[PDB]
């Protein structure tokens, strides 16, 4: 009688309606799993609580990847962004990453609409306080209303809410976010099963009133024209560029002054709070600040670079010492949030818990910070939760093929000491894992899982085919050029390696060029970088070998000859899925890898 | 150092971004007062937490009045409403009242957008935990972040938040609303100043998934065509009707069954007037076999359905059972459970009809915190409190709305003169001038005050005056144009105006007698309504002549009731506590005897 009815039983239960939860719930539901997404306040689904932006150095590529796998974040920002630009634009297209300013309000509504109308997905406003487990297998969930719902798998994405404490000056206020409640009960479930629990703390700037800011002397920071898109599926379909002339808004730049730093001092690894970095870098005389609009209708301005947790009275003084903000009025005070986190090392690269079958974690609760890093994990967790529910085998993303894979690999293999951010990761395949080819690297898996339709993948296969045609064509079409006082014969493909664009080649030599925007650009990029991709691949050949060497899930590390005791210990807890992953465990020696390889018969 | 800077000093501080707070903050700001609107979550400004509707029996007229005074509610629902209709459409236009279904989401956004861009208005996301007083005069406000802001007046509209507790079965959860935090500290200020504090409790239904409901056999409930508008200012300007063909959505009807009722009885335990919770009205009306239920959409993008008539605070597992016993909902899935909220309330008897506190000058109260419940009742008080707060800030005298001229005035009068033992609702009030205070003439009754305060622009009022003049020209025209009619086998000479009381409409008079009619939509309809009801309005006015007499008799603010001869001791105790501003209001205090009123009239030299 405390048990919900048949009509209230699910395959997958996602705890959380944030960035991880949304991708997870949408992925599972779209794969056919009857999914329930629990949320503390149904009106906050999809809410952006920090920076009003999507994308960035590594973040932007992850979004592109989420979009390729069949997720929503990419489509959401394309439809609700108010500014788009490319970062690292002076060093070749391969190192670039897209970034956009979002209209927070429109973004939230967009995600709520897609979620509400998603077939097989049900939203439940209720606080989950416990997970029901039978023989290390997830079988249900309980809320603080004394009810229980049956489920086959659970994806936890409590974000910054679990036992959240808001910090402002010496005031401590319970909550998952400023002005919102926090969750509590679920933490007892984790202690009860002996899961390690740690607390992370991150801050956010105050929210400023646009009418009280003098922008007159500030430098304008505009978008790009034509602006890049995050989704391969939005209009223009099969392309990553918006039409030239798309309507965009501005951002403004200002800086801290020595007076700002003195105010902070009087009131006293990657610590972003202005207060922290003036102590970490006592010598920098000024710190850059980006004033960002929060939407087209709102007057709130997000001052990027001024996150703090100082008392509100001090916030007034420090914010008003910044040129342009002399008379600024705060709408929302800056603050810092501390919450519960379960160390990622408790998971396999499938995001599934080692202790309990059918339990997956994602987002800030998993030790990361950021919308994108959360959404990237969420889609994987959602995918695997559905698979589990269907009695199939969970998958994982190889770090040598996607940035989502790199992130997940570092979390579950290295663990975290502080919140993980995508820009701290080091991809050994940075030339292959680019912004322009997420679609080519992940679309197959996306279609395989059923997230992409037959039609979506058909477009991908076609373009991929067109691309290969032209590459083989330009590689067979030679041309004679006068290099100084001597004459040479080079193929068009090779000319791309010598500062020629396809447009240059057509203009000077009259050759033809792909008419499809994507094929046209992707061909140029692949030919220009072929030399480096091949060299990069050559250098990591040994990493590739290890990565392709699977380790039995039923492997008894105690029966392996030539493996130290301290090694069996680590290999016993991390439980690597491949020898390549096993070699990344901090502390394992090249010898151990050998013993293991020998034992595996290689 | 804990004190906010000069740039953070205000004339008026409104605590709350709800329905009372929005009208109060916008009114004061539009009147020129530097205004700060505090709220717990800036993203919840203008949020509708209960029924997704605006209007109804008395509520609809109050919206028309808010709009006539220069408020926003009217404009808001007109731009975000997805269904509009008139109630009591078979009993003459005088007893009709507008009602609309709102797209909750669009409505919230609309209010947030207007408030954010309103000049002189500043939004502050922060919890006010104390009000600073100097010689019984509001001087500032303090928040839970240890900071203070200077202000000259404060409007408190905590709604259902102050020490709010959510109820579901046996569970008690702190919160101002399901999924939202509650406020607490401010209650200390009131105990500290010895204010009386009571707790009211109201419930709301669950939110249902539209795709799990079978509407196949349910009665459809559409809007009207043409649909009525709430604002006189939205397009078509200077009119109360939308064009024919406006796109609207439907609502659906269902009923409870005997099985539904038996489900509630098995799960009800004993515990020590208007109790809308289905579970209460079946114990209060044991003989009713079925209860009507209106299934209404909450917006165009959302799949959430609001089951009007099924508010409850029963355990969630019991809710599943009762909701599923209702035809069409056999397999319904809840998105949000039903619950009841209990919050702090300061008895309205602590205020003058101006909504200002008798104990502290510059302090005003409005909305649920004031003892009422409903969006419209809150916004009605809000605009008044906002207006008076700004006036106070400027050193001018606060105003009040006479109950014989507006329904808002009726509400405020009843609240401050009768007090409340339960949440006050607009349909329970009784206007002795129900024929004068109509839905069609709110604009004619309140536009002058609206313009006088600065809420309406010169151009807005100019329109009202022009129409007001055309209306009068037409009435005098139809009053001098006689026609001949055959009352049986007899011939009579009647003025066109008289025919309006003999079942003739202006359209009938033109079609049959060929007379001209007004071309402006409002003039054309108001002339007809005014002529048709002139007889009753005059009779109503004659029957209340005495009431008008008493209401026009002002009572000095500093009268010493102890010095009035011929006044009982129990009568002086009521007069000293309620402190009526007119003899009319005084005669409305429960217990006051006709003799006591005479002694007072004599004392005032009458
Ligand atoms: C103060 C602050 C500072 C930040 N700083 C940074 C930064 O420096 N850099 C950066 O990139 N990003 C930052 N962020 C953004 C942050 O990473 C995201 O807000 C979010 O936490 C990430 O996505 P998520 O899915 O994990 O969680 P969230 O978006 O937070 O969502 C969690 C969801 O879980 C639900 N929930 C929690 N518990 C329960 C329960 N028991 N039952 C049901 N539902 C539950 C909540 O209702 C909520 O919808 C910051 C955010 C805040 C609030
Ligand atoms: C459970 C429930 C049952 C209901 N039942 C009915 C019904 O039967 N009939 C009907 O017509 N209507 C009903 N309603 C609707 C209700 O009348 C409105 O939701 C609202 O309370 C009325 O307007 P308001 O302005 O007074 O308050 P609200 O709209 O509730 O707003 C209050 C505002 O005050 C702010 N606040 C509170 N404390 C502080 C503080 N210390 N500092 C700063 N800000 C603060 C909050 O953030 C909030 O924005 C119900 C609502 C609920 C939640």
């Amino acid at each position: 009688s405390h048990m919900a009815w048949v009509v209230d039983e699910f395959d997958v239960v996602v705890i959380g309606g944030g960035h991880a939860g949304i991708e997870a719930a949408l992925a599972a539901a779209r794969m056919g799993a009857k999914t329930a997404m629990f949320v503390l306040n149904a009106d906050t689904i999809g809410q952006m609580s920090c920076n009003p932006a999507i994308g960035g150095i590594a973040k932007g590529i992850v979004v592109r990847e989420i979009d390729a796998l069949g997720g929503e974040m990419g489509k959401a920002i394309d439809q609700t962004g108010i500014q788009f630009k490319m970062l690292n634009t002076r060093k070749g297209k391969a190192v670039q990453s897209p970034r956009a300013q979002a209209d927070k309000k429109r973004y939230r509504e967009y995600m709520k609409k897609v979620c509400e109308n998603q077939e097989n997905l049900y939203i439940k406003q209720e606080e989950v306080v416990d997970i029901i487990v039978k023989n290390n297998q997830v079988v249900g969930v309980r809320t603080n209303l004394g009810v229980e719902y049956k489920t086959k798998a659970v994806v936890v994405t409590t974000g910054t809410f679990l036992n959240g404490v808001i910090y402002i000056g010496d005031k401590m206020i319970p909550g998952g976010r400023l002005g919102e409640p926090r969750s509590e009960g679920l933490s007892d479930f984790y202690r009860r099963f002996d899961f390690p629990l740690i607390r992370f703390k991150t801050g956010t700037p105050a929210r400023l009133d646009k009418r009280t800011i003098d922008f007159s002397a500030l430098e304008v920071a505009p978008g790009d024209d034509p602006p890049p898109k995050f989704s391969f599926w939005t209009e223009p379909v099969g392309s990553y560029w918006f039409p030239k002339g798309k309507e965009q808004v501005n951002c403004w730049i200002t800086y801290t002054t020595p007076k700002t730093h003195e105010i902070i001092r009087k009131n006293l690894r990657y610590c972003p709070s202005i207060e922290d970095k003036i102590v970490k870098f006592p010598d920098k005389e000024r710190h850059q600040i980006f004033l960002e609009p929060e939407g087209l209708d709102t007057i709130e301005i997000y001052p990027n670079g001024l996150s703090t947790s100082l008392p509100e009275e001090v916030q007034w003084e420090m914010y008003r010492s910044i040129p342009g903000l002399e008379n600024v009025v705060l709408i929302r005070p800056a603050y810092a949030i501390e919450y519960d986190v379960v160390p990622p090392t408790e998971l396999y690269p499938t995001l599934e818990t080692k202790k309990i079958r059918g339990l997956f974690h994602a987002g800030n609760f998993n030790g990361t910070t950021g919308y994108e890093e959360a959404a990237g994990q969420g889609i994987v967790a959602g995918i695997n939760a559905a698979l589990r529910a269907f009695g199939k085998e969970p998958i994982y993303l190889r770090r040598d093929e996607s940035y989502i894979g790199v992130m997940i690999d570092d979390l579950t293999t290295k663990g975290v000491t502080e919140p993980y951010r995508l820009f701290t990761s080091r991809s050994e395949y940075r030339l292959y894992i680019r912004q322009d080819n997420a679609i080519l690297r992940l679309a197959k898996l996306g279609r395989e899982l059923g997230l992409l339709s037959e039609e979506q993948y058909k477009l991908v296969k076609e373009l991929e085919r067109e691309i290969e045609k032209w590459k083989e064509f330009y590689k067979s079409e030679r041309v004679s050029v006068a290099v100084g006082g001597d004459t040479r014969s080079y193929s068009v493909a090779t000319l791309m390696t010598m500062n020629y664009t396809l447009d240059d080649v057509k203009e000077k030599f009259g050759y033809e060029v792909p008419q499809h925007p994507y094929v046209k650009e992707e061909v140029e990029i692949q030919l220009k970088y072929e030399p480096y991709i091949e060299r990069e691949r050559k250098l990591n050949e040994k990493l590739k070998k290890l990565e392709d060497t699977k380790i039995p899930p039923d492997i008894d590390y105690d029966k392996i000859p030539g493996l130290t005791k301290e090694a069996r210990e680590k290999l016993k807890k991390f439980k690597p899925i491949t020898v390549g992953q096993a070699s990344r465990i901090d502390g394992i020696t090249p010898a151990a890898i050998t013993a293991l390889l020998v034992y595996l018969g290689k």
